[PDB]
């Protein structure tokens, strides 16, 4: 059963701002999503220091970047702690209501959209480049779920039957027609080198 | 009973690097500790979104900066999630062994000590300015504890009987003799404005 939820008003406001504001420096979405993956990987690593069984769902701690020109998708996969159904519903594990308030105050006070991650709502920068985002996730304490939203004020959550992940999160960006540069190897390599050069996990850019 | 523990070798190495490297830009310690407080405050806020009773130990979410020229201490107080005894022993809730490895690799590859927070070990920047650090903490799931270290390869942990905190962490920096500028109101205000202007919680600088 596919469940449909309304975004909280503040989150719908954040998403409308991200989609409608004229702002050329879109490439920062990748750093934001890689940063979230790195934080999730730190969380499972920290839990494993006192309970090695936390890694029975997979010992490898990594980030993969998978472009697909046929499907027009860029997928960011991590083997981090994952998210429970409750975390997905609760703005993908963020304090997004308060984060949005601070971000919008900062934008009016002299800040730009690239600073979104300082407000803990960097995930939503995916909507700078994606028309639809699908998040497939598996936490050790829950089942595999798929969250999805094309903005418009709602998101869906369903159980994900296909391809079991073990543990982690996959963010599938269904790119806007005019944002296909983010599927080009040279462009992705450039962004990873510019903004994600000090991430403590291997980032593998898959080839097509 | 006061328990004495050895730092893991990598953490003792990190602390020796911080204490012995010639590096003038010491003021970044404050941003690092305020950043950790902000992360702890986000964690309790996130837990409270699904369980309001998480805030029975205190509803106020804030950061206080308390200089004391008589004791030569600068104390950073937060009402964040706090740390259990296990978190304190486990490098104050960090993945410090892996964080240190990445930080030292980066330093050799063209990075400086101000970038410590990108490696998740920013707490240890306290030793840029402090000869001794005492951390008093209270998590909802444990008792109030005091961690302490003057470096030298060990730290202690004890129960803290005095002044119950409710919930949070207090980092007491026992400043080095030549670092008393960090007790001056104008100097602290300057650092907070330069590096911590987008923190989503009130930061109150106490007066003497
Ligand atoms: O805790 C977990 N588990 N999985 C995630 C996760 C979220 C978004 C994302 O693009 C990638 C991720 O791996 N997070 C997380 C990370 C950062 C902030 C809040 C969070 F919930
Ligand atoms: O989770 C909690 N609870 N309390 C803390 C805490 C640690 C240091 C600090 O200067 C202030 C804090 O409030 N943290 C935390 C924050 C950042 C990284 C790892 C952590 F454990």
């Amino acid at each position: 059963e596919v469940e449909t939820f309304a975004f909280q008003a503040e989150i719908a406001q954040l998403m409308s701002l991200i989609i409608n504001t004229f702002y050329s420096n879109k490439e920062i979405f990748l750093r934001e999503l890689i940063s979230n993956s790195s934080d999730a990987l730190d969380k499972i690593r920290y839990e494993s220091l006192t309970d090695p069984s936390k890694l029975d769902s997979g010992k490898e701690l990594h980030i993969n970047l998978i472009p697909n020109k046929q499907d027009r998708t860029l997928t960011i996969v991590d083997t981090g702690i994952g998210m429970t159904k409750a975390d997905l519903i609760n703005n993908l594990g963020t304090i997004a209501k308060s984060g949005t308030k601070a971000f919008m105050e900062a934008l009016q006070a002299g800040a730009d959209i690239s600073m979104i991650g300082q407000f803990g709502v960097g995930f939503y920068s995916a909507y700078l480049v994606a028309e639809k985002v699908t998040v497939i996730t598996k936490h050790n304490d829950d089942e595999q779920y798929a969250w999805e939203s094309s903005a418009g004020g709602s998101f869906t959550v369903r159980t994900d039957t296909g391809e079991p992940m073990g543990r982690g999160t996959k963010v599938i960006l269904h790119l806007k027609e005019d944002q296909t540069e983010y599927l080009e190897e040279r462009r992705i390599k450039e962004i990873v080198k510019k903004h994600s050069q000090f991430i403590g996990y291997p980032i593998t850019l898959f080839v097509e």
